[PDB]
């Protein structure tokens, strides 16, 4: 038994819940809250815009020391780093953005990073502002997932069109 309340069951492992992955993560603090990064860990909108919003910017301040030292990630990969005010731990992933060329097939590896960690609160990695089609970013979340994953999807409107066509 967990702290997640709320969330419609689609699989063995993945949940859905229409809610903003901000006020979810201040109410739940689980232990990892996943960031839709960029390569840069450079947070200005959707997910990571609004989660380093809700850390008065830390989140970005410990991205820089993290970018200063390591340089960019990969598509596809992530890090793990403080969860702040959130979570104890944030596992930032970069999916593929569709909106600058980069290859779709990526989504799958970028979702593989999830299963080092056994319960997560989530976003739809490519969603959004990364320009891919949230189906099949849940469709790829449910067939490479195999830890226990609570995606919170912000808009109403797409979340019960996820519902409503999920196989
Ligand atoms: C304030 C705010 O922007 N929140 C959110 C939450 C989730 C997403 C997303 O999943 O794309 C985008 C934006």
């Amino acid at each position: 038994v967990n702290s997640f309340s709320g969330y419609l069951k689609l699989t063995d492992n993945v949940y859905i819940k229409n809610a903003d992955i901000v006020e979810e993560a201040k109410k739940v603090k689980p232990t990892v809250v996943v960031n839709a990064a960029n390569v840069y860990l450079k947070h200005g909108g959707g997910v990571a815009g609004a989660l380093n919003k809700a850390t008065n910017n830390a989140m970005q301040v410990e991205s820089d020391d993290y970018i200063a030292t390591n340089g960019p990630l990969k598509v596809g990969g992530s890090c793990v780093l403080s969860g702040h005010n959130l979570a104890k731990h944030c596992l930032h992933v970069v999916g593929p953005n569709v909106n600058k060329g980069e290859d779709i097939q990526l989504l799958k590896s970028a979702y593989e990073n999830f299963n080092q960690h056994e319960v997560l609160l989530a976003p739809l990695l490519s969603a959004g502002i990364f320009g891919a089609d949230p189906i099949h970013s849940l469709r790829v979340c449910v067939d490479t997932v195999r830890t226990n994953v609570y995606l919170a999807v912000f808009d109403k409107n797409l979340y019960d069109k996820l519902v409503s066509s999920f196989l």
